[PDB]
């Protein structure tokens, strides 16, 4: 089965094509991860996935989505990830991390605590920053402060320092969070970027923050470890053909700038959209980005059955299949997929203390 | 659903009727558990089971099954369990432990490393002890040393010391391992016990080691925490009616000795048997023990589907359903069962960072 073929990118070899995409846990305190994350990540890595990308980890305190978000804005924050890196590697998986800045969608409650912007009377909140002083709307009404040129320099340096820390902590795969309506995506989109300086207006200017951040990270991230990004390539806002064409052109520039793989997603920049949710619906879009930009890709949002994942690889729509929620339901989902796809010795997707007995359960 | 009704025994309340029975991991070193066990147990506890009984933990070095078995024969060994106890509790499950002595089945290889008695030239092996100098046979040919009265006194004290260490580590539930052909079971069975002293021959004599060990443990284990045992009530050796009658009588004497619940199993004392493996095959046997000995029971060996578990509880065959291998396959099996049985808010079997999203997946 294609899902269980290894994948090599730079010096990193994944044992199969199953990637666990970044999934915020909202369980950190002051950015510091803890026993929640340690067990959560170690268990999923033992489940068999070849790559585990750690959740959106803020490059700066105001770049957290919520008060429960992980951070990597100090060396002490980075050192807290070391046992997670070690547990993922000990399980035979590859440890990655998504480094992030939530932009105008920051200072929000946890999803099971309202999911909305923290009110001004709640001392847990903080001022948000963005390309322009314009709110997302809906449940995120807080108007962000428009970034200064010094803010732009500072946030870029925060991404550099976050990448340096991720490198030194032993991560073997990095993903820049340029998707999902957060800071990077909001620089690209004309919905959110009304700037009149070098960072807004034209395609070159809207791309500039993302390309400059990529280039700055490229200087500190090892050439032999995959340098990746997540990017929303369309919004389902009635502008899809033009937006996809521009996003694919930006992907070409990412490739020229040393990007090794693109996690293809939806922008989620504004709420006034009509996303056609369905099984594997991103398949054709990821395939178009992969083929037209000539870059390996992953995607998510409905590939979480063994046959859907296998079909996407066979059709050369994806290079890795990201499977998120199914791994929250079952940390050993990779083993479940190996069984369903008839992999020889499927139980040995898991470590010996499980595999021995489940082979004989069979 | 009966499977998701709470259960109270002494001062302990389990949130549902799903118990994870003891399952050796073979990953300890010199009896000390480590990060294998920490993640393994914490992840299963977060999966939703109401009770998690930690694997057979040796009361003495020679009572391990294998060089990978956990031990609790010193205070340092007990302290290693504290983070496991606390992680199970933090997940909302109840931490138990099975304390054990492998008897003539000790000094064996891990199951995926031959599963057989360690060879005499292998430096990892040790001298085994048993009621009588008689080998199990088959893949376990080593002849054990017949225990003296001094050995009997010492092993009993080892069980006492282990129970006191388990108490201080914070376990809320203890299970004495009198099953599966190990030391306790082998004192009961005429196949393995040929003694001519007070500990062999008659039913009273064969029961004596088990009753005296239970009574000695009772003096140090808190009256307000469940005191349980696992015991093989038949062998499938052509002597089932007589053996089950004797085993049920011993269960009555365990109850008179303060036992709160019996984990009903098969003896596995000798290899020359014909065990009729099948779904829920222990149901009728556990029901007979429960009704005739008037004692709460659990059992295992084929209850690991949601409907089989539910049916056994509704028929009053069991008070708790032990589900072992299904939790190695999926450490969130309790959530899978809640979904299959149509429990309201089934996703909230899991902690919020999973439950919130799986409710909406639905
Ligand atoms: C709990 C949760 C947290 C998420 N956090 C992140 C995140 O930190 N970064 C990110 O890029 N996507 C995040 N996402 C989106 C997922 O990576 C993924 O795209 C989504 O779950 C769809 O894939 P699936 O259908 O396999 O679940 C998150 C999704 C969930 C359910
Ligand atoms: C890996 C493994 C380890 C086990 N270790 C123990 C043990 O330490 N003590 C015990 O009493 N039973 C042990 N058993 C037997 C189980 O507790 C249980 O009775 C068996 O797995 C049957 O239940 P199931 O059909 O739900 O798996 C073990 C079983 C397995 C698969
Ligand atoms: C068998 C492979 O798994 C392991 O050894 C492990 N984590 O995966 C540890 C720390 O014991
Ligand atoms: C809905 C698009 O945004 C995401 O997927 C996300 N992070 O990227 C979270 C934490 O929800
Ligand atoms: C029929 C069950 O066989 C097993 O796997 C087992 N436990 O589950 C053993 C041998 O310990
Ligand atoms: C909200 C549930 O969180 C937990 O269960 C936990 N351990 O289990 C923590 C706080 O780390
Ligand atoms: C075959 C019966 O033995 C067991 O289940 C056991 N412990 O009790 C193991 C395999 O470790
Ligand atoms: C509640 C819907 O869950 C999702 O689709 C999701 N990821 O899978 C989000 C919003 O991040």
């Amino acid at each position: 089965s294609a899902l269980f073929e290894p994948y090599t990118l730079k010096d990193v070899t994944l044992r199969n094509r199953i990637a666990i995409p970044p999934m915020c846990q909202y369980m950190a305190e002051d950015g510091l991860i803890n026993d929640w994350h340690q067990v959560h990540y170690a268990s999923m890595a033992r489940g068999g996935a070849g790559l585990l990308v750690v959740e959106a980890t803020a490059v700066a305190p105001e770049g957290r989505i919520t008060p429960g978000c992980a951070g990597i804005w100090s060396d002490a924050h980075a050192q807290a990830f070391v046992p997670v890196v070690q547990a993922i590697k000990a399980a035979g998986s590859v440890p990655g991390i998504q480094i992030a800045h939530a932009g105008r969608k920051a200072s929000a409650n946890r999803p099971w605590e309202g999911d909305d912007h923290i009110g001004a009377d709640d001392a847990r909140g903080w001022e948000t920053i963005a390309p322009s002083a314009i709110a997302f709307g809906a449940h995120l009404p807080n108007v962000p402060r428009a970034m200064t040129l010094d803010d732009i320099a500072r946030v870029k340096q925060d991404f550099v320092d976050a990448a340096r820390r991720a490198r030194d902590a032993g991560f073997e795969w990095i993903e820049l969070h340029f998707a999902h309506g957060f800071l990077g995506q909001s620089f690209f989109s004309e919905h959110s970027n009304k700037r009149t300086d070098a960072y807004g207006g034209s395609f070159d200017n809207r791309s500039r923050f993302l390309l400059e951040t990529l280039a700055a990270v490229r200087e500190v991230w090892p050439e032999n470890l995959p340098l990746t990004a997540r990017f929303g390539v369309l919004e389902y806002d009635g502008r899809d053909e033009q937006t996809l064409e521009e996003s694919i052109e930006l992907a070409r520039r990412f490739k020229a700038g040393g990007l090794d793989l693109l996690s293809v997603s939806v922008g989620f920049t504004i709420p006034e959209t009509n996303i056609p949710w369905g099984p594997a619906f991103m398949g054709p879009i990821a395939e178009r980005v992969r083929r037209e930009a000539k870059l390996p890709v992953t995607s998510a949002w409905g590939f979480g059955t063994p046959q859907l994942a296998e079909a996407a690889l066979q059709a050369n729509q994806l290079d890795l299949v990201s499977v998120g929620r199914a791994h929250l339901a079952d940390p050993h989902w990779a083993y479940f997929a190996a069984k369903e796809l008839g992999v020889e010795k499927a139980s040995w997707t898991l470590p010996a203390p499980y595999a021995h007995w489940l082979e004989r359960y069979r």
